[PDB]
C-alpha cells in the first residue's frame, strides 16, 4: 500500500480578484489521498478570515482548498502563504524537489477603482480639477502614448490662484545659450550686485518655501512685529515675503526675495546643508549656524530665543513611524520638509494622498531640481509585507521612466509658533 501524496505547480500563484469572497484552488492527490491540513504561514493576517479548508475531495485525482479574503481596498497586491502539514506525522509536506516545503503563494489583486482622499498643508487651499494635470508614461526619457490612470498621479499646477510655494534652482533652469546673460545677477540688500548659484542649494529651497508660507501664515503678527519691534537698520527689507506668480522659466531670479536671500548670500557645499540649518538662520540666533552665510537675518530672535523652537526635525524607518509623523504634521498646521541621505538632499512636500485603508499612497513634492512649475507626484510604497516587519517608507519619482527607490530618512517641520507670537504679544501690551 502505497503512501499518498499531493502536488502544485509552484510556479503558478493563487491570484484571488480584489472583491472580497471565498476563493479557491486545486492541489494534485496522487495514489489516494492524504491526510493532512492547509496552513497560512502567519496566522495574524487581518485581510484572511480563518483557516484555509479542504472543500472537496470528490474528484479522486485533486482537491479543492477555499479561503476566504475581505476586499482588497489598497491599490498593492498582498500576499499570503499556504503550506501543508502531514496529520499523521506532523511533518510538513515537501514540494516537487524533496527538500522545500510545499509552498502555495497567494497573492490577492489590488483595487483598481480606490476611492483617494486627500490632506495638505494648512493655508494652501487645495487643487480644483482644472489644476491637476496628468502625466504619460516614459520610457528611457522619451515619451510614450500612455498615461499613468490612478486617479492621485497627477502634477498640480502652479497657477496666479494657487497658494503653495515651489522656488526652482536656476542653476538647473538655466539653457546655455538661451537665456539671458544676467538670469543669475541679485539686487542685495545694500543695492550690490551678486552673481548667485545654487546648484546644490536644495536645502536652501525647500526652507525658501518652507519660510514663504509661514511669512504668509503669520501675515498679521509679521506687520505687528514691524510696527513694535526695534528693528535692525540693515534687517528692515528682509521683513516681507515676495513670489510672484506666473513669470516665465527665463526670469526665475526675480520670483522670490527668499530664496534670492539664501543664493546671494548662504553656502552653495557639493555637499549640501540641512533644511533646519536654512530654518534657523532665517528666524533667530544660533551658535551652530554663526558661518551658514556672510549675513545673519535671525528676524524674529526676540519671539522664538528662549522659547520653544518651532522648528522640529524628526527620522522614520517604518511605515508606522512615516504615517504618524506625516498626520501628527499635517493635522497640526505644520510645513514640510523632507530629508534623506544620498550629500544631503531635501524636497517640499505640500499634501498627501490616502486610500480607504488611510494607507499613505502618494505625496505632493515641490522639487527645485525638477523643471515644471508644478508639483510632482511621488509614489509611496514600503518594504516587504505591510500586513505582517517594519517595511521601510520609500517613494519615488512618476516623472521619471525607472524611478530610483528613496529612502526618506526623516522629516524636517516647521510650525507656526503661535503660542510664541502671542506672548511676544502679549509682553508688549503689557511694557505699554
Ligand atoms: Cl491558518
Ligand atoms: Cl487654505
Amino acid at each position: 500500500k502505497k503512501k499518498p501524496q499531493i502536488k502544485y505547480e509552484e510556479k503558478q500563484a493563487v491570484m484571488p480578484e480584489s472583491a472580497a469572497g471565498t476563493y479557491t484552488f486545486e492541489v494534485q492527490t496522487i495514489d489516494g489521498k492524504l491526510d493532512y491540513e492547509p496552513y497560512f504561514t502567519s496566522s495574524t493576517l487581518p485581510w484572511i478570515t480563518g483557516a484555509p479548508t479542504i472543500s472537496s475531495r470528490t474528484d479522486p485525482n485533486k482537491d479543492v482548498i477555499s479561503f476566504t479574503c475581505l476586499k482588497n481596498k489598497t491599490v498593492w497586491n498582498r500576499r499570503a502563504y499556504i503550506k501543508f502539514k502531514d496529520k499523521k506525522t506532523g511533518q510538513y509536506i515537501k514540494g516537487a524537489d524533496g527538500k522545500a516545503d510545499l509552498t502555495v503563494n497567494i497573492i490577492q489583486k489590488k483595487n483598481e477603482n480606490p476611492v483617494v482622499h486627500y490632506k495638505w498643508v494648512d493655508g494652501i487651499g487645495a487643487p480644483t480639477e482644472n489644476q491637476k494635470i496628468k502625466m504619460k508614461i516614459k520610457n528611457n526619457g522619451i515619451e510614450t502614448e500612455d498615461y499613468f490612470t490612478d486617479p492621485f498621479v497627477f502634477k498640480w499646477k502652479e497657477t496666479a490662484d494657487t497658494k503653495f510655494y515651489n522656488v526652482r534652482k536656476l542653476d538647473k533652469l538655466y539653457v546655455q545659450g538661451q537665456f539671458p546673460s544676467n538670469y543669475f545677477v541679485i539686487n542685495g540688500i545694500r543695492n550690490e550686485q551678486i552673481q548667485g548659484r545654487d546648484i546644490s542649494q536644495c536645502w536652501a529651497k525647500t526652507a525658501s518655501n518652507m519660510l514663504h508660507w509661514w511669512f504668509e501664515q503669520n501675515k498679521d503678527y509679521i506687520e505687528q512685529y514691524k510696527q513694535k519691534a526695534a528693528i535692525e537698520e540693515w534687517k528692515r527689507p528682509l521683513y516681507k515675503h515676495d513670489y510672484i506668480r506666473g513669470l516665465q522659466d527665463e526670469d526665475e531670479g526675480k520670483k522670490s526675495n527668499i530664496a534670492n536671500i539664501f543664493r546671494a548670500y548662504s553656502h552653495n557645499n557639493a555637499r549640501g546643508g540641512y533644511i533646519e540649518d536654512g530654518l534657523t538662520w532665517y528666524l533667530y540666533k544660533r551658535d551652530g549656524q554663526k558661518n551658514l552665510g556672510s549675513i545673519y537675518p535671525g528676524l524674529f530672535n526676540d519671539v522664538f530665543a528662549h522659547d520653544t523652537s518651532p522648528i522640529n526635525i524628526e527620522r522614520c524607518e517604518t511605515k508606522k513611524e512615516f504615517e504618524q509623523l506625516m498626520n501628527k504634521t499635517l493635522d497640526n498646521k505644520r510645513a514640510i520638509g523632507i530629508f534623506w541621505q544620498g550629500a544631503q538632499h531635501a524636497v517640499t512636500c505640500w499634501g498627501a494622498a490616502y486610500d480607504e485603508d488611510n494607507n499613505i499612497i502618494c505625496l505632493y513634492i515641490a522639487e527645485s531640481n525638477l523643471p515644471e512649475a508644478v508639483l510632482y507626484p511621488f509614489g509611496v510604497r514600503y518594504k516587504g509585507n505591510i500586513y505582517e516587519e517594519k517595511n521601510r517608507t520609500y517613494m519615488f519619482n512618476y516623472a521619471l521612466s525607472k524611478p530610483e527607490n528613496i529612502y526618506i530618512d526623516g522629516l524636517t517641520t516647521l510650525d507656526k509658533g503661535e503660542d510664541q507670537w502671542k506672548k511676544w504679544l502679549e509682553a508688549h501690551q503689557k511694557g505699554e
